[PDB]
């Protein structure tokens, strides 16, 4: 712990500060400070994650628990996507990289959840990138370990008060993103959690027993929800094309029982004509 000297602050998560540090190995990493001795089972998942080793998945070099504290030694990647989106506004995110990324997300998705590890809090700013044309998901697995944040890629399974969700939460929140690079906004941008659910119902109907069976017995559904009616898909992420506007509605089907696999999802046709470009990164 001595062992690391502090370069600057990078970031504050859900679970700490974030510091750009340098190994006393030489190595340059990424070193978070978990908000807080530690609980047992926080180790003993934290320790699961070590071995969780994928080329889509920023890698957990070093967990550090000294002096009662926990430190984790990441990986380091100089650039995230929401940085990327932001300095690439004027003309967009080229189709070709879109599609790279979303692509390779889903592989780290697809192994993550093969062993039964959700992330839960999918967002821009946890999916880093290299100038390799390589993106990255940071903090997997950290909200099961440990237990204003954004809620604009929150599933609705979650907002709605299940207990039990599954995988299909990830999903969601990839397709929310997904449709976030194209057009260049955020999808459903909700400021309280009735706010994002109302967003949610405003562009994709409220939902109801024929799209979802049993959501209307769910802990925080309630009757006096407003109806709103389904829009088409070709308003809501225009230009984006058919192979694309299909495996979005089905990365955002409101049963997480009917929402696509990270599986399946890498089978779709979209997908047929993929490439790795390499961005344009200035550091
Ligand atoms: C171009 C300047 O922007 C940067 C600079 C550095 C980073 N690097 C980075 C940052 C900012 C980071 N921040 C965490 C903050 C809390 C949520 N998850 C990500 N985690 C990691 C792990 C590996 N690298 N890394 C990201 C963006």
């Amino acid at each position: 712990m001595e062992n690391f000297q502090k370069v600057e602050k990078i970031g504050e998560g859900t679970y700490g500060v974030v510091y750009k540090a340098r190994n006393k190995t030489g190595e340059v990493v990424a070193l978070k400070k978990i908000r807080l001795g530690v609980p047992s089972t926080a180790i003993r998942e934290i320790s699961l994650l070590k071995e969780l080793n994928h080329p889509n998945i920023v890698k957990l070099l070093d967990v550090i628990h000294t002096e009662n504290k926990l430190y984790l030694v990441f990986e380091f990647l100089h650039q995230d996507l929401k940085k990327f989106m932001d300095a690439s506004a004027l003309t967009g995110i080229p189709l070709p990289l879109i599609k790279s990324y979303l692509f390779q997300l889903l592989q780290g998705l697809a192994f993550c959840h093969s062993h039964r590890v959700l992330h839960r809090d999918l967002k821009p700013q946890n999916l880093l990138i290299n100038t390799e044309g390589a993106i990255k998901l940071a903090d997997f697995g950290l909200a099961r370990a440990f237990g204003v944040v954004t809620l604009w890629y929150r599933a609705p399974e979650i907002l709605l008060g299940c207990k039990y969700y599954s995988t299909a939460v990830d999903i969601w929140s990839l397709g929310c993103i997904f449709a976030e690079m194209v057009t260049r906004r955020a999808l459903f941008p909700g400021d309280s959690e009735i706010d994002q659910l109302f967003r949610i119902f405003r562009t994709l109907g409220t939902p109801d027993e024929v799209v979802w069976p049993g959501v209307t017995s769910m802990p925080d559904y309630k009757p006096s929800f407003p109806k709103w009616a389904r829009q088409d898909f070709s308003k809501v992420v225009p230009p984006l094309d058919e192979d694309g506007r299909s495996l979005l509605s089905q990365m955002l089907h409101y049963d997480p029982n009917k929402r696509i696999s990270a599986k399946a999802a890498l089978a779709h046709p979209f997908f047929q004509d993929v490439t790795k470009p390499v961005p344009h990164l200035r550091l």
